[PDB]
């Protein structure tokens, strides 16, 4: 697995928005020490209208399940609560 989790500091918590950005709703996220912070672009939107099932995998533990039914804006009021900090944390759909 991800040792120390170099290709996370990467490409990964970047790449991790262009899942999440494409089109009517989208969603972005960073992190601040042990903070959390994410971002739904169109305020609101959410793909378009399709389904999805996602997660956030702190060391292959999925911590929180969002839908892109749910839209990103939606689901990125629920990523405030959730405050996903690390370690190791895996966000893609599965």
């Amino acid at each position: 697995d991800n040792q120390k989790a170099l290709e996370e500091q990467m490409n990964s918590i970047n790449s991790v928005n262009d899942k999440l950005n494409k089109g009517k709703g989208k969603l972005s996220l960073s992190m601040n020490g042990n903070q959390l912070k994410a971002t739904s672009s169109n305020a609101g939107y959410g793909i378009s209208y399709e389904d999805k099932n996602w997660g956030i995998f702190v060391n292959g533990e999925k911590v929180y399940t969002f839908n892109e039914k749910s839209t990103v804006g939606n689901i990125s009021n629920d990523i405030n609560k959730l405050n996903i900090k690390g370690p190791y944390i895996e966000i893609k759909q599965i």
